[PDB]
């Protein structure tokens, strides 16, 4: 849990104005260009998951990467929201594109000398699938995207159902408010494997962690845990496969047999990352 005493690792406050407020972001300056380190979906307004549940600062300490840990947006999955969550009461519009992809860069060139362009996004749980979308819609910002047990195809079959049940369990997020109805064109817009033809043609460096075992935010008390780890499979197998098929030649796929959707594992993934990331940022 968190990393060692001493190293410069800072708290911000980072004004947004698309949602009124500001964005508390933990910072470990250490080069122009960045590692994006994005939470789960139960994202607390405290810390950042990795931070909690990890060594990641100390792991990326004089790596000559800066480190970027946005606090907040339980269930948010770092997109614009069409609404606010109408279940429970939330009095503005989640806006987590508009503040990954303009706000914060635009803040951290200012104030901390990071580069807007030319940096990772690295997501777990829920902002597996962020990582990959903004990397598909920003590919300057994002030349590298990873992924560790996302919703690959978020639009697909029972997958709206399941993540909405599951927004609603962590904090009571109503998935209409984000994306509308499973008919709506942000289902799909905001749904990697639909959007595997950007990752493509932009030649996005990809690295995907498949886990397996017991899901992790995933459906509601109704739903029997095999079903939903034979869901994860054939989804990410199909993930996979098409990526290939539809040219895709630049991503690290990652299925290790005992590998669980768990922190211990996500962080070996950042661990195992760390000198291909410095390769393709930094040269
Ligand atoms: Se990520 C995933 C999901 C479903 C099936 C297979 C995989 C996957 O990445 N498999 C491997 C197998 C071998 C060769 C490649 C690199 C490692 C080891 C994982 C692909």
């Amino acid at each position: 849990m968190f990393s060692r005493p001493g190293l410069p690792v800072e708290y911000l406050q980072v004004p947004s104005a698309s949602m009124g407020r500001d964005i508390k972001v933990q910072f470990q300056g250490g080069g122009p260009h960045a590692v994006y380190l994005l939470d789960g979906l139960r994202a607390q307004d405290d810390y950042n998951g990795w931070d909690i549940n990890t060594p990641a600062f100390e792991e990326y300490y004089q790596s000559g990467l800066s480190v970027i840990m946005p606090v907040g947006g339980q269930s948010s999955f770092y997109t614009d929201w069409y609404q606010p969550s109408q279940s429970n009461g939330q009095n503005y519009t989640y806006k987590w594109e508009t503040f990954l992809t303009r706000e914060m860069p635009a803040w951290l060139q200012a104030n901390k000398g990071v580069s807007p362009t030319g940096n990772a996004a690295v997501g777990l749980s829920m902002s597996g699938g962020s990582a990959l979308i903004l990397a598909a819609y920003y590919p300057q910002q994002f030349p590298y995207a990873a992924s560790l047990s996302g919703f690959l195809n978020p639009s697909e079959g029972w997958w709206p159902t399941l993540i909405g049940l599951a927004m609603n369990d962590s904090g009571g997020y109503n998935a209409n408010s984000m994306w509308g109805p499973s008919s709506d064109p942000a289902w799909k817009r905001n749904d990697p494997m639909v959007q595997i033809p950007r990752l493509v043609a932009n030649n996005t460096r990809i690295w995907v962690y498949c886990g397996n075992g017991t899901p992790s935010d995933l459906g509601g008390d109704n739903i029997p845990a095999k079903f939903l780890e034979g869901l994860t499979l054939r989804t990410n197998q199909t993930f996979r496969d098409t990526y290939a098929a539809d040219g895709g030649r630049n991503g690290v796929f990652n299925f290790p047999p005992n590998g669980t959707h768990s922190w211990p594992y996500w962080n070996e993934q950042l661990v195992a990352m760390k000198a291909d990331i410095q390769h393709v940022l930094n040269g």
